[PDB]
């Protein structure tokens, strides 16, 4: 598949590990159960890791495909688990909603 470089609009982005501290990120899945939602969400950066200081991610952006995990719009219980394993560089697939206020 294509990939762009950085633009404001759903995508791919990609997110590598600048200053080695880990990624220093924040998501949270939903699942199709006690309320009817689904989905994935960038609840923030973590202000302190290399993902967040030179990836610089928007909170509520929303997320559907993971690091080696295409998973197009499915929960964190099978794809958190690749993620934070990473090491070096993390692929996504977002969906910029919502904003820091
Ligand atoms: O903050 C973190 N950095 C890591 S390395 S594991 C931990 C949990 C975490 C993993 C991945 C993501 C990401 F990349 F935003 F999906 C958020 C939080």
């Amino acid at each position: 598949g294509p990939l762009g470089s950085l633009r404001k609009e759903p995508e791919i982005i990609t997110v590598t590990l600048k200053k080695q501290n880990g990624m220093g990120l924040s998501i949270v899945a939903a699942k199709g159960a006690g309320q009817d939602k689904l989905g994935i969400y960038v609840k923030s950066v973590v202000k302190g890791g290399a993902a967040d200081v030179d990836g610089r991610l928007a909170a509520g952006d929303q997320l559907l495909s993971v690091d080696g995990r295409s998973l197009v719009g499915l929960s964190q219980e099978r794809a958190a688990e690749l993620m934070t394993r990473t090491s070096s560089v993390v692929t996504l697939e977002v969906a910029k909603q919502g904003a820091i206020y």
